[PDB]
């Protein structure tokens, strides 16, 4: 059957290259089997969630070519879908009302005596987990996973005023999604066996799990905005092209023999599970700017020049200034090849744009100097 995975980010404010990396290997999944990829936003925690955070997801998104199929659907826009499976679920016995790991106590159970209710308490929800027996998975990365139902309690579903807790609304995305591939970081590793649990319950069919290690940053810690991660749109503010984030990224956590500079789309055709790395990988900003050295030589001059114009504001050079000046447009040509990012190209070609207080061949920096301006600073 045709693949389904999902990209479902909690919008907490900051978005990094191991989180974006969280949407590039689903998606690439996706493009390679030719199926579908289905953005969520995991929004149920209002606190820590913003319409700024979302709209920064979706721009990173695009910058990096990580177009979706479905959605963006927001958890915080389903709850009467997760309410109604929740009634289903309490008709079926398969969540049970609790009047206070959790020990079963109002767990109901053929010959077991309940108490009555205590009349003044609105009950939590928790959903019936297996008391017998183990939950396991053969994770793509990890290998086979096993876990006790012993080790496991009755899940909290629905706090008392109802609202339904994030660990069900995931899976009931999960299984109205038809997803069959969850790629996410193992930190969701221990909420894993939970979710087979209640996916299972519900009827549905267990999706395929693959459990992406951690990014290192290049100290050795683990890569976070705390540990001083630059965010993900804090690249291309820095003067990265996406075709390269792009192609570092895709080689930070996964390999093909040898292979080291591909495009976006032998990325897609080759892409696979099996050579996911299994353990963590860690950044190596020598590496992205010797990929990026690469990309802005292959780039087109017109569009670089583009990209160069807020670069050129920051040192003191005006849109006006640069029209006045010598062509843009050539002036990259000339002055890319050394360049690790587009704010390097724009730095070592102010002396352009600049009053004179390095050059290439004279007779090509002449000519992009008018006639005018080369004679006059010549006579003097
Ligand atoms: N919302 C989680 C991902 C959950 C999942 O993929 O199941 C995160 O941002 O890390
Ligand atoms: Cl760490
Ligand atoms: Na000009």
């Amino acid at each position: 059957r045709p693949v389904r995975t999902r990209f479902a980010p909690s919008p907490t404010g900051f978005i990094h290259l191991g989180n974006i990396r969280s949407a590039l290997y689903p998606w690439a999944f996706a493009r390679k089997m030719k199926g579908t990829f289905v953005l969520r936003i995991e929004d149920t925690d209002v606190e820590r969630s913003s319409q700024e955070a979302v709209d920064a997801i979706l721009e990173g998104m695009a910058w990096l070519g990580l177009d979706y199929d479905e959605g963006p659907y927001y958890q915080m826009q389903r709850m009467d879908r997760y309410r109604e499976v929740l009634a289903q679920m309490q008709e079926k016995g398969l969540v049970y009302p609790c009047y206070m790991r959790y020990d079963g106590t109002w767990r109901p159970e053929p010959g077991k005596v309940l108490p009555e209710p205590p009349a003044g308490v609105a009950p939590v929800l928790r959903f019936r987990n297996p008391l017998t027996g183990t939950v396991a998975w053969d994770d793509a990365v990890k290998g086979r996973v096993e876990i006790s139902n012993e080790e496991l309690d009755d899940l909290v579903v629905a706090r008392p005023d109802g609202t339904p807790m994030y660990n069900f609304c995931v899976v009931v995305d999960d299984l109205d999604m038809g997803i069959t591939h969850v790629i996410r970081g193992d930190d969701h590793v221990n909420n894993t066996p939970r979710q087979i649990n209640i996916l299972r319950a519900l009827g549905g069919e267990v999706p395929v799990y693959a459990h992406l290690p951690t990014v290192l940053n290049e100290q050795g810690e683990k890569m976070s905005k705390r540990h001083g991660a630059m965010s993900v749109m804090g690249y291309r503010d820095a003067g990265y092209l996406p075709e390269a984030v792009l192609n570092y990224l895709a080689r930070l956590g996964w390999s093909h023999g040898d292979a080291e500079i591909f495009t976006r789309e032998q990325f897609v055709e080759w892409f696979d599970l099996e050579h996911l790395g299994k353990s963590p990988a860690q950044y190596d900003h020598n590496k992205l700017n010797w990929l990026n050295n690469h990309y802005i030589k292959e780039a087109d001059d017109a569009r670089l020049a583009g990209l160069a114009k807020p670069f050129f504001a920051a040192l003191g050079i005006d849109a006006g200034a640069i029209e006045q000046g010598p062509d843009l447009v050539s002036v990259m040509g000339l002055m890319k090849d050394r360049a690790s990012t587009v704010k390097e190209i724009a730095e070592n070609s102010a002396m352009f744009y600049r009053a004179p207080a390095h050059t290439p061949s004279i007779d090509a920096v002449l000519l992009l100097f008018g006639r005018d301006v080369v004679v006059s600073r010549i006579e003097a």
